[PDB]
């Protein structure tokens, strides 16, 4: 018992406004937005140049035509690291924001995010049970400070734990169990609120190498699986060459270069997105589960200049639109990946600051993808 109970205040298991199967809850979602760069960013909400979370944005991001949000937080850094107590003012904060995505009539999921790393980079047998027991003592506090929300609000219990083979993936799979349990012994809502699972490292490949069984629970239908989708890393994230491969600039049919065909892909277009989506179909959505695509996004790259911008942006606006598309194509509920910013290398489409599209481009694609 190295942290105390949290579950201090268990309620009576309450159905009420939580009539909805995972797989009903899903179909009332086809396109979502991350949060990103702030409730998870440590330092506090606002350290990592975004400002705080207000009902203006969420106005916005419903506005602008999103079903659902993706709020990743952090937690460890607002606990007391000998008995992994929240402060309750954290707590408090992230109510308050859970409460006006509602207000704004969207749905909502909860995390713990990378979080520096407590867990996410620390799926092995040595980490397993001091992990195992802040896993519970977190979600013993979270769920139970936010135990009264309705099926707007989901949880899912990791970001994207680090499992890359068999051994990793049993230790996950506790992390998994321990949320859940957590999560059902706080009662009330919480007895049937839909959960959503991580798969190994959030990546399609491993996943369907590894994964084996949903944890157990005392709900019936009640779970959702997640991946994210970076694919491929040389156009979406990748900022400068390595020996190893070059940055792609362009992606798509339509959208590639003759000038400098070295920043056209090798590999990761659309027949290989098709395949990789068509693999979780299969191993969950065609078994009855649902699957959040927690993230995807391709950065900007305004350090182009001239005929070079102008096609990366068109080939970047298309990628979303055919990843968000061809997911919803085959059962995979797609959440875009925001961090904010609006400089280059960044993969914010909203003006924080001024609560504007910024990106209208990329709205567009997201959009026409969902509409269609
Ligand atoms: O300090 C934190 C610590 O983080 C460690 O990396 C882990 C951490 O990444 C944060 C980055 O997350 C990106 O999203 C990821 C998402 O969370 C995952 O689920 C997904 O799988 O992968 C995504 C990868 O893309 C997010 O897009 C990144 O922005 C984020 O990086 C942090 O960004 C902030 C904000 O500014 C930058 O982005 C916005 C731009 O407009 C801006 O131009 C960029 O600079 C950075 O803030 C800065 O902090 C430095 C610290 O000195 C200051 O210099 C600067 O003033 C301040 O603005 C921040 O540094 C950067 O970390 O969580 C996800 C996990 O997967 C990563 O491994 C790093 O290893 C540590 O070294 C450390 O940064
Ligand atoms: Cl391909």
């Amino acid at each position: 018992g190295l942290y105390p109970s949290y579950n201090t205040s268990p309620a009576a298991p309450d159905s009420t406004g939580m009539q909805s199967t995972a797989v009903q809850l899903a179909g009332k979602i086809r396109l979502g937005w991350n949060i990103g760069n702030t409730m998870e960013a440590i330092g506090g909400e606002t350290a990592w140049g975004n400002p705080m979370v207000s009902n203006e944005l969420l106005k916005l991001v419903k506005d602008s035509g999103f079903d659902a949000v993706r709020i990743p937080v952090a937690w460890d850094q607002y606990a007391n690291q000998e008995s992994a107590e929240i402060s309750a003012a954290w707590l408090n904060r992230v109510k308050q924001v859970v409460q006006m995505a509602i207000d704004n009539e969207l749905y909502v999921l909860i995390n713990i995010h990378w979080d520096g790393g407590w867990l996410e980079n620390n799926i092995t047998p040595a980490k397993k049970d001091e992990n195992n027991a802040k896993q519970k003592a977190f979600w013993e506090q979270i769920a139970t400070h936010l135990r009264d929300f309705d099926e707007h609000l989901l949880f899912a219990g990791t970001n994207e734990p680090n499992a890359e083979n068999a051994e990793q993936m049993d230790v996950l799979n506790s992390y998994l169990q321990t949320f859940v349990d957590a999560v059902r012994s706080t009662g009330g809502k919480n007895a049937y609120r839909v959960l959503v699972l991580q798969g190994p490292v959030t990546d399609i490949e491993k996943t369907n190498e590894l994964w084996t069984h949903m944890p157990a629970d005392t709900a019936t239908d009640r779970l959702m699986a997640e991946v994210h989708f970076y694919t491929p890393y040389n156009f979406a994230l990748m900022r400068q060459d390595e020996s190893w491969g070059k940055q792609f600039y362009y992606w798509g049919e339509g959208f590639l270069s003759t000038t400098d065909t070295e920043r056209n892909p090798t590999w990761g277009e659309e027949a290989t997105i098709d395949q990789l989506f068509d693999l979780m179909k299969t191993k969950f959505v065609d078994q009855g589960i649902p699957v959040v695509l927690g993230e995807f996004s391709a950065m900007r790259r305004t350090n182009l200049t001239g005929d070079a911008l102008t096609l990366h942006l068109a080939g970047r606006a298309y990628y979303h639109k055919y990843v968000t598309q061809q997911a919803l194509a085959r059962g995979l509920l797609p959440f875009y990946w925001d961090n904010g910013g609006n400089d280059n290398f960044s993969s914010g489409i909203f003006n924080r600051q001024q609560n504007t599209v910024f990106d209208q481009q990329v709205l567009d694609a997201l959009l026409e993808g969902a509409g269609a």
